[PDB]
């Protein structure tokens, strides 16, 4: 009983976080790095 957890986490959990992280990286953070 783990199959549901895979796709349940495959929602805004990673889908949105991975996205907004790319947003963050391209906003405040130099290139991809801290600086």
């Amino acid at each position: 009983l783990k199959n549901k957890l895979k796709v349940r986490t495959a929602y805004p959990s990673l889908r949105l976080i991975h996205a907004v992280r790319g947003y963050w990286l391209t906003n405040k953070v130099p290139i991809k790095r801290p600086s």
